[PDB]
DNA sequence: GGGGGAAGGATTC
DNA sequence: CACGGAATCCTTCCCCC
């Protein structure tokens, strides 16, 4: 059934949207004639010098390998698909995908072999699932749903931090540590009869994995690794409801990243694939011997986490407890070129950013309003204060203008909008 | 020269 | 019958000291 893109391609080839990705996809093409080139050029000496920086800096790292800690991630089952399902039978065996018909959000594993996958434009989907059952999201009930899965947490690392409503990492390095001494008491669970679990790191997760699906129905996959970076990759590994370690000894997380598609990295995406490949970069074992040349075309902040994929570190520190950079809220909609009608919406938006911007009480003193055109182009605008504008009056009071500015630019011709925007940042976050 | 800040990308759930 | 919303981090420039 691989002939789906048969569909997706026949699809999509004239749309405004296909359109405006030739462009994306173009432009990054170039940029990557530019890095090609800029290379070509370099001193066949040059490494010589660059290789010993970088082999000296490595040297390094390797000697700061903290491979103490014990990581663990869980990431969910189909999340919203599976809560969902949970909730009504009538679906059970069916399929279904959470989302709406513009864009999907998860979809069943059923819905899956039919190529409905996360981040698919709903009516797309239908195509290749007549048959298929489009349930709109309901936060409020995922949201809810996941404070059930985390007090279970709780009882293994009082800070573990939550990436998303669907993952999760922990620190079970301590609860191991006063765990090998406990009695069978603290380890027996009961069915619904009972169940005891060891004391390794493994079926530490396995009772983890086991409180949760008695407490919810659910089921979610999990990785554990010496550092974070591996236990992202580790929890999909053997999922669905299974789970993979990676012992703390070097060997294992040499071993184990050796072949490991550079893509798969909990970092690495769409475009920094394409790019590497283009110098022959398929593996961390392959991205790690290019090492020198890498640090003379990507900016010293990057060559710097690609040093870490190939020798395999990740952090071991969940800093935890939520500091907080931007907050924003946008929207899509029918043209909306009418003068008048685009501050009318922007005013509802603005309205929107404070009122939510209220329940943690926080001020930031620089504005952002995005503008999208009819054919996807974006742009943003935004200026900075003296300030530390809180109330939805005095956001308008910014944002109108930045959004006056351009219309002005534009001027005689309308702005034909397709989304609008305004996102609030520059949080004091305490001097 | 260096230290933000604005613009627009890349990435993930 | 027409490709989300929200956060955060990164790549380049241009501007004021
Ligand atoms: N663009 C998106 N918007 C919202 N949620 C998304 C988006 N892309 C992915 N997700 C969510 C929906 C699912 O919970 C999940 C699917 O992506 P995936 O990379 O496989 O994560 P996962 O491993 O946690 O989920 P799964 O158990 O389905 O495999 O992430
Ligand atoms: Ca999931
Ligand atoms: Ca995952």
């Amino acid at each position: 059934k691989e002939k789906i893109n048969k569909i997706i391609m026949e699809a999509t080839k004239g749309s405004r949207f296909y359109g405006n990705e030739l462009k994306k996809e173009k432009q990054v093409n170039q940029r990557i004639e530019n890095m090609m080139q800029q290379k070509a050029q370099i001193t066949s000496q040059q490494l010589r010098k660059a290789q010993l920086q970088v082999d000296r800096f490595a040297m390094e790292l390797e000697q700061s390998r903290n491979l103490s800690n014990t990581i663990v991630h869980i990431d969910m089952d189909a999340f919203y698909a599976a809560v969902e399902m949970r909730d009504n039978p009538e679906l059970k065996d069916k399929p279904i995908a959470v989302g709406s018909m513009s864009m999907l959000s998860t979809s069943n594993y059923h819905a899956r072999r039919f190529g409905v996958r996360a981040a698919m434009p709903g009516f797309i989907a239908k195509r290749l699932c007549p048959q298929l059952i489009i349930v709109p999201p309901n936060f409020d009930k995922y949201r809810a749903v996941s404070k059930e899965v985390k007090e279970i947490l709780a009882d293994y690392d009082p800070n573990f931090m939550a990436m998303s409503l669907d993952e999760a990492y922990l620190n079970i390095t301590k609860h191991l540590e006063e765990r090998q001494n406990w009695p069978e008491d603290k380890r027996r669970y009961f069915i619904k009869n009972s169940v005891v679990f060891g004391t390794s790191a493994q079926e530490v997760v396995k009772e983890i994995r086991f409180r949760i699906e008695q407490k919810t129905t659910l089921t979610a996959s999990a990785g554990i690794a010496p550092n974070t970076m591996l236990a992202k990759v580790c929890s999909d590994k053997n999922k669905p409801n299974g789970q993979y370690q990676i012992l703390p000894n070097r060997q294992a997380v040499m071993d184990f990243i050796k072949d490991l598609p550079i893509r798969k990295v909990s970092g690495i995406g769409k475009v920094t694939e394409k790019m590497l490949k283009a110098l022959g970069i398929i593996t961390c074992t392959e991205l790690y011997q290019q090492r020198a040349l890498l640090s003379l075309l990507f900016s010293e902040t990057s060559w710097h986490y690609f040093l870490h994929i190939s020798l395999g570190l990740g952090s071991t520190h969940l800093t935890r407890d939520g500091e907080r950079k931007s907050m924003s809220v946008e929207r899509t909609f029918s043209e909306i070129n009418k003068a008048e009608e685009q501050y009318s919406l922007c005013q509802e938006l603005c309205s929107e950013l404070a009122q939510d911007l209220q329940k943690e009480r926080l001020k930031g003193r620089t504005v952002t309003i995005k503008l999208k055109n009819v054919n996807f182009e974006v742009k943003t605008r935004a200026s900075t204060v003296s300030s530390v504008v809180s109330t939805a009056e005095e956001i308008f009071a910014i944002a109108k203008e930045l959004l006056k500015t351009e219309i002005d630019a534009d001027f005689p011709h309308p702005l034909r909008l397709r989304l609008m925007g305004v996102r609030i940042s520059s949080f004091p976050n305490e001097e």
